[PDB]
Formats: structure tokens, sequence, C-alpha cells
């Protein structure tokens, strides 16, 4: 699946917000409008077992430039939050089930 970090419009928005895959499954974010962005999972919202250290961006990496993008893929089933760092306040925030 592929996810816009941004709206053209600038609009502080993961494009879809709520989404499903399989596990093994590639997630594309690709980086759009508004940046900079970038994507860490919280810890305390994903499922047991799984290191938020491994799938979430460095923290001094943000995506500043149309195009760029950032891929991971999950395989423990269950659901995952995740934000962008500079404007999770403004509810840039997602959310992916695994099954
Ligand atoms: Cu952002």
């Amino acid at each position: 699946v592929e996810v816009l970090l941004g709206g053209d419009d600038g609009s502080l928005a993961f494009l879809p917000g709520d989404f499903s895959v399989a596990s093994g499954e590639e997630i594309v974010f690709k980086n759009n409008a508004g940046f900079p962005h970038n994507v860490v999972f919280d810890e305390d919202e994903i499922p047991s077992g799984v290191d938020a250290a491994k799938i979430s961006m460095s923290e001094e990496d943000l995506l500043n430039a149309p195009g760029e993008t950032y891929k991971v893929t999950l395989t423990e089933k269950g659901t995952y939050k995740f934000y962008c760092s500079p404007h999770q306040g403004a509810g840039m925030v997602g959310k992916v089930t695994v099954n």
C-alpha cells in the first residue's frame, strides 16, 4: 500500500490514515506536501513483542523534499499507531491493522 504524507494542499494528514494490510505487505510512505514529515511508531500502541525502534524512522531523519519515501514491512498481526513527530499535535497520526 502507498500512503501520502500531507495532502497536496498542505493538510497535515496521512492519506489514507486508517488502513489494513496483510502481514508481510510493504507500506510505502511517500512525502507529498506540508513537510517536513516522518513516520514514528508509538511503542505503547503496537503489538506485544514488536520493537518500535526497528520500524520507526531515526529521530533526526525528516523527509524534506517531494517524493522522498520511507518503506517498512510489518509482520506481527494487530493494530499499530504511528505519527508524524513534528505534526503530532496537529493531528497527523494514523493507524494500520495487520492481518
Ligand atoms: Cu508531518
